[PDB]
């Protein structure tokens, strides 16, 4: 048995005021028997319909993004603005950003550690993509993104980290990732943790598997030792994001 | 004439909930007894509550950014969402998102063509940096960032495209924008697109000053000839906005 695991919506940059509405509400119906984190990561717009909305004693919401301070920064938000608009959570590092939008290790890290200083619950994200797989290059990847962010914390920081293991290499490639390739991964995290953080903090951290989740998969993934929950993304647009969250009983 | 003025308020990455919403009750309570559009550019998060909160007849609402579509884009929001959300305004291209974000001019032109396209009011912002004007260079680099917008919009599209000339070398630098600098950098702007576009669209064209505007320099600088109204920063987010719509008169 294991640390909470968390159930966390990645909508992305994705929604209608109309669609969400009726997702949420969906939520709120749902009759949760244990001890499972929901989390809803809209995009900054639906922050505001997502926080009056939703009102499920096992949700919280969060923000996909941010930068760590208000000023200047045209187009942007930053994590006092979350922090005034009522929001405690947030995913820092996700692929895409780390992809598209200038996310290197180092600022990735520095937005990690930031939004752990303002008192966030950070869902840090890192992982490998196809090629980097493939290469032979899964541990030198994953290791070096968690290495960056963790020179930036100190150990009481790790209250309030939790780790997304993005299996992008298994999004959308032909390769459809096994319990067990889950597995290997997650337990890859969670030995350097230990060996590097401490068996302590170790055994406490979330890791999160962010591959691609569905209601079907969920739950033999789920009931692997190291698995502690999910990052999902097109699912938790769906009413499977629902048997998602049971799959973590 | 001059066709109708425009008075933009670029919050950027600043605001509270209490903070603006005393604001935005004040620009509720003014009294505008002249055609101006006066446009609010919120963060994201503070659209719904503007949105809701702000009631005035010669008001709307604006994004700060957007990317062109929905879809797998953590952190970012598109413009379907916006237009969903009843955003019909936008600020596109501003000198932070092109110094710190990525935007080149291909990268703003193509954002503001595809906001046209979808029915947006655009202020797309140019300007050239202290260091470009002082090594000679204002017309070469606004009109090559006019240039690489226009080239991808068609004649019908100008009717909901604004241009605000941000004289970003005029903003901290010690330097000081004059009123004849200002005229001349819009001067400028309204030959270029008088010449290269059409007399009838330059005649039509909102061109925003987007130094440095205060309640104090507003009137001069609007009285101006080719001066079409402002987009404020920081003033903006104070009471002398309100000035600023009055120097609009």
């Amino acid at each position: 048995s294991k640390p909470q695991p968390i159930a966390a919506a990645n909508w992305k940059c994705n929604g209608s005021q109309q669609s969400l509405s009726e997702l949420i509400d969906l939520f709120n119906s749902t009759s949760i028997n244990h001890d499972v984190q929901c989390v809803v990561a809209s995009t900054f717009v639906h922050l505001a319909m997502t926080k009056e909305r939703l009102s499920h004693p096992k949700f919280v919401i969060a923000a996909q993004n941010a930068i760590a301070k208000s000023g200047a920064f045209t187009g942007e938000v930053s994590l006092p603005i979350l922090k005034d608009f009522g929001v405690n959570w947030i995913v820092l590092g996700h692929s895409e950003r780390r992809a598209y939008y200038g996310e290197t290790n180092e600022i990735v890290a520095d937005k990690v550690a930031a939004a752990v200083a303002s008192g966030f619950m950070v869902i840090a994200c890192i992982g490998e993509t196809l090629q980097e797989r493939e290469s032979g290059r899964t541990a030198v990847v994953v290791l070096t993104q968690i290495a960056a962010i963790a020179k930036k914390l100190k150990k009481a920081d790790w209250a309030k980290v939790v780790i997304a293991y993005e299996a992008v290499w298994a999004i959308g490639t032909g390769k459809v990732a096994t319990p067990q390739q889950a597995q290997e991964a997650h337990a890859l995290i969670r030995s350097w943790v230990s060996s590097k953080i401490g068996a302590d903090v170790a055994g406490e951290l979330r890791i999160l598997y962010g591959g691609s989740v569905n209601g079907k998969n969920a739950r033999t993934l789920y009931q692997q030792r190291d698995v502690n929950g999910f990052l999902v993304g097109g699912a938790s647009l769906k009413p499977e994001f629902v048997d998602i969250i049971k799959a973590t009983q």
